[PDB]
Parts: C-alpha cells; sequence; structure tokens
C-alpha cells in the first residue's frame, strides 16, 4: 500500500489527464537518487530532483538531471533576479511534501518551472512521487507536458 502523498500525486497525474501513468514504492531505506536508480534499473541521471528556489516575486521549481547540479548563475539569469535556496523546511510548505520526494505536480501553489534539457537525452524519466521512497515513470515530453516547464540549460560545466 503507498502513502498518503503518494495517493495524491496519484491522483494529480489522473485530474490533469496521465493517469496512464503510475506511482511505484520503493525500498523503506531508499534515501538518495542512485539508490532510486538501482531500483527501477536506470542510470542516475533520468532521476529528477525538484529543487525549490525562492525569487523576489515568489518561489521557482527546478527539475534536474540526477547526474548533474544546478548552476546557480544561469538560475539567476533565467528568472531575472537573485535567488534563495529554499530551506528544507520552507520546501515543507510552498509544496506540502517531504524534501528529497518533492513531485513536479500535485502542488497546492503552483510555481513556474525550468527543467534541465539534459532529461530529453534519455526516452524515459522518473520524477519523485511523494516521499524519497516513492517514483513514477514518464517520457522526457510527457513530464513537459504535465509540467508545463521551459526546457532549459541548468547545468554547471
Amino acid at each position: 500500500s503507498l502513502s498518503p502523498s503518494a495517493r495524491r500525486v496519484q491522483g494529480a497525474l489522473e485530474t490533469r489527464g496521465f493517469g496512464h501513468l503510475k506511482v511505484v514504492e520503493l525500498p523503506a531505506s531508499t534515501r538518495t537518487a542512485k539508490e532510486a536508480a538501482q531500483a527501477v534499473g536506470a542510470e542516475v541521471g533520468q532521476i529528477v530532483k525538484s529543487l525549490v528556489y525562492g525569487g523576489e516575486k515568489g518561489a521557482y521549481l527546478f527539475l534536474v538531471s540526477g547526474k548533474n547540479r544546478l548552476d546557480l548563475g544561469k538560475a539567476t539569469r533565467l528568472v531575472g533576479g537573485p535567488l534563495l535556496e529554499a530551506d528544507k523546511w520552507a520546501v515543507a510548505a510552498l509544496t506540502g511534501f517531504d524534501a528529497g520526494g518533492v513531485p513536479p505536480v500535485g502542488h497546492n501553489t503552483p510555481l513556474p518551472a525550468y527543467l534541465d534539457e539534459d532529461l530529453l537525452g534519455y526516452p524515459e524519466v522518473w520524477a519523485a512521487g511523494g516521499t524519497p521512497r516513492a517514483l513514477f515513470r514518464a517520457t522526457p515530453k510527457e513530464l513537459l507536458a504535465l509540467t508545463g516547464a521551459q526546457v532549459a540549460d541548468l547545468k554547471e560545466g
């Protein structure tokens, strides 16, 4: 049985029009992105991290490649100003879920979003579904249509 938080995410996919996609439960010890990757037999680069940063007029969601690291220099240029990495506590609210488990949809407070163009380098990806131990699969395209993010260059070199 999936958790309450995993249940919402799943319901959100269905009301938005992506009911064929599904949330799967992973081992209770699954804490990082590589353990998550091992579990579905995916490369660590296919995992999607939902990073929350706070700007002057609101929060922004950054969906980054598991093998990459967000370049704050680029992050600021896209937004159009300075950003503040959301504190793990602040994440609790702007979202309502756990840090290390933040879902790219099913939110209570919709945020603008950017998506690591390196994710389109794969046929399918795995985004978090509620907790560090939940994930759901989708093609780069579907995640783009689900979230409505702007594909962008975000990685450090």
